[PDB]
């Protein structure tokens, strides 16, 4: 097969979540990574993109991110569909959205627009946007909502998607928060991707799934705050109703779109006959009373295929795996400390000689960090390795021979020049310089609505190496507590 990694991930998803195929996950062909002619790798919307410079003077990443948001929205003829984590977009993120909407209106288009956040706010944002659009607002039917799907399971939207006409999609880890990303001399390091094709339709069907729940629950104040322009109603199926069921083809790139429904939207996929072997405990559940959806809830997996997809992506690797995250571990309580099956999958790979690189955010950020020390990751990997290598000594040897583990830097300085630690927020997994995930789903335990793309394209994977992973390792490797390539083993 030309797509061994997607084939494996797809076979897992059809067992886990067959009833959600089409809507919460979907494999498509015919996509394109949407870079420019001058810089074809710039589908990779990293921010700030100021490698080597502790003053972050030339933010080529940020500039491209904001320009691409405006360009995509400005090309809308029918729909603009945005999700993010609250607060609602501000600063130059909001400026980019307003500029694009004004551009589309001036080209003569009448648009439907949805903006969904996970949590007086929605009405205030709607009014700010309408004021800023001026006469362009007459061309726009707007829905704005904030939502929480479960208080007790801490579940709300965490996806960060911008879909236009069901044709183009931007998604990734970037929240639209000016103070953390933009107006600061210690900007957060993160990444989105830009694509076009049928996979953008997949994102539109995912957002229809979320808005269908949101509109059904719009009169329940504890769950949903909703605001619309004029006399407009809630639009649960804007994508289905307005865009073609199969988006046009734009290229040759195969993609698996995958997300999750968190807790409180749907309890189980009734079509699933998935019956997992659930790992033998570990020291993940810090307290006996906590209900652990990540490690001990089969039904949760069936409505959160993204967890299984990411674990399957790791399992598909033949040579090497690079992981860039804010964290691998969560704060307990209320979440379990780690995904046991994920760490087991990484351990299985290292026991087989497949190299694993994990770069996380500096604990000095703890907040863009949830651990005190990298030992909280290496101890856990070592303990899971011990189950499959015969003991603690053989686990340590396997780990030290196959692991790179470090905290993130983007220049030679240990911190930004302004003295603040580097914070990173990517949700990135790449395997074999072939297949990668970029999206909103963290690898640390979390029970939110999330979404992302798994792309199998060696060309694009090589671009990701050159533009992000290689520079990251260049500067980050100085903090490594384990690095097989240099014989480091603390
Ligand atoms: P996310 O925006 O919490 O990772």
């Amino acid at each position: 097969s030309a797509t061994p990694h997607l084939d494996a991930v797809e076979q897992t998803l059809r067992q886990v979540s067959p009833g959600l195929e089409g809507d919460v996950w979907e494999r498509t062909s015919g996509n394109k990574l949407d870079g420019s002619a001058a810089d074809p790798s710039d589908w990779l919307l990293q921010t700030p993109g100021c490698w080597g410079d502790d003053k972050c003077a030339d933010r080529v990443g940020t500039k491209r991110l904001l320009a691409k948001m405006t360009e995509n929205i400005g090309n809308a003829t029918r729909t603009v569909d945005i999700s993010t984590l609250a607060p609602f977009p501000n600063g130059a993120f909001q400026d980019a959205i307003v500029a694009g909407l004004k551009e589309s209106a001036a080209k003569g288009n009448k648009l439907k627009v949805r903006i969904l956040v996970g949590a007086v706010i929605p009405s205030k944002y709607r009014d700010e946007l309408t004021a800023k659009l001026g006469k362009a607002a007459e061309n726009i039917t707007l829905n704005v909502a904030s939502m929480t799907t479960s208080k007790t399971a801490f579940s709300w939207n965490h996806s960060k998607i911008l879909v236009v006409d069901g044709q183009s999609a931007l998604t990734g880890g970037i929240n639209s928060w000016k103070d953390d990303y933009l107006d600061t001399t210690h900007p957060v390091s993160d990444v989105d991707l830009a694509l076009t094709g049928p996979a953008a339709g997949s994102a539109g069907r995912y957002l229809d799934t979320l808005w269908t729940w949101t509109c059904q629950n719009k009169s329940n104040i504890a769950s949903v705050w909703f605001a619309a322009s004029g006399n407009a109603g809630c639009m649960p199926t804007m994508h289905k109703d307005t865009n073609p069921k199969a988006s046009p083809a734009t290229g040759n790139v195969p993609v698996i779109a995958v997300g999750g429904l968190g807790v409180g939207i749907k309890d189980v996929d009734p079509k699933s006959t998935f019956r997992p072997d659930l790992p033998t405990a570990s020291d993940t559940k810090c307290v006996v009373g906590l209900h652990d959806n990540t490690n001990a809830d089969r039904d949760y997996d069936t409505v959160n295929p993204e967890e299984s997809a990411l674990r399957a992506l790791v399992a598909s690797a033949k040579g090497h795996i690079e992981i860039s995250q804010q964290d691998l571990n969560a704060t307990c309580p209320p979440l379990p400390r780690y995904d046991i099956r994920l760490y087991d999958a990484l351990a299985a790979k290292m026991a087989a000689g497949v190299k694993v690189r994990i770069v996380v955010s500096d604990p000095a950020n703890r907040g863009y960090s949830q651990i005190k020390s990298l030992s909280e990751i290496s101890d856990t990997l070592r303990n899971r390795l011990a189950n499959i290598t015969g003991g603690q000594q053989a686990a340590k040897t396997a780990m030290c021979s196959n692991l790179q583990l470090a905290t993130f830097r983007s220049s030679p300085n240990g911190k930004w020049a302004d003295g603040h630690p580097y914070a990173q927020h990517h949700k990135l997994v790449s395997v074999d310089s072939s297949t990668f995930y970029i999206g909103s789903k963290n690898l640390y335990p979390s029970w939110l609505q999330d979404f992302g793309y798994i792309v199998e394209s060696p060309e694009a994977a090589k671009q990701l190496d050159a533009k992000l992973l290689d520079p990251q390792w260049k500067y980050s490797q100085e903090t490594a507590t384990v690095d097989y390539a240099r014989g480091i083993c603390n």
